[PDB]
DNA sequence: CGTTA
DNA sequence: CGTTA
């Protein structure tokens, strides 16, 4: 009944649908979500509100805005740079990690969910058979 | 070796860029693609730029410069309203009709090449299989 | 987004 | 986009 192309579309809209979905249940947006993984990536760096603004392609203004709410949140803290007075570093909260790992968690999850439904060696048969899908679109 | 993950985002990402390539082939922009794929979808209605821009969510000056490309090469034409001089109409040519149909020949292509992978036993299979995983993401 | 980009 | 959103 459903084509290849149905499947793999609607496969990967519902694995999105399913990240979404997570996010919502930790109270976030998507893009307060991006914002916080992105941090979460760079905690070692000392990132201020421009590299965030460049990196998630978006206004200063909008970027004001998202660090404000996790600011309130307290997902995130912000402090004077020593060096620089003009300059306002973000780091993650020990709940902002947090909140990070548990939507990222996600992805396992639904990893464990898809290897569940098919017996060991019918999972080794559609590996090799999506596999071989894969390399013909290459 | 490689996760249910990993395979359906990287079949996902190889059919974009398949329809990529397809674009690139016929000498226009993803964007562009875009543009006239929406215009094919209402040839019927008598479509200005305003009517483009809010679907496509671009600017106006982004969409004028699309059009004027598009013009340029008149796989659109373009015609002041009748009954508005201030209004102007746009529509596919006979070439931007093609362009259209042979991008999104792409599709079918796909599809083809991807059930041509496995005997047709392993077809039905597979397709019965990513149904269940597809299930079990709902 | 148009259509499944 | 961060990581696979």
């Amino acid at each position: 009944e459903f084509t290849y192309s149905y499947l793999f579309r609607m496969i990967s809209h519902e694995m999105k649908q399913k990240a979404d979905q997570k996010l919502e249940q930790l109270d976030i947006t998507n893009e307060q979500g991006h914002t916080l993984g992105y941090l979460y990536a760079h905690q070692q760096d000392g990132l201020t509100q421009n590299d965030i603004a460049k990196a998630l392609q978006r206004t200063g203004p909008t970027v004001s805005n998202l660090l404000r709410n996790l600011e309130r949140k307290k997902l995130i803290y912000r402090y004077v740079d020593a060096q620089d007075t003009r300059r306002k570093n973000i780091g993650l909260t020990t709940s902002g990690i947090k909140l990070v790992e548990a939507f990222t968690s996600i992805f396992d999850e639904m990893e464990q969910t898809l290897v569940s439904q098919l017996s060991e060696e019918e999972n080794e048969q559609m590996k090799a058979n999506l596999t071989k899908m894969l390399s013909s679109l290459q």
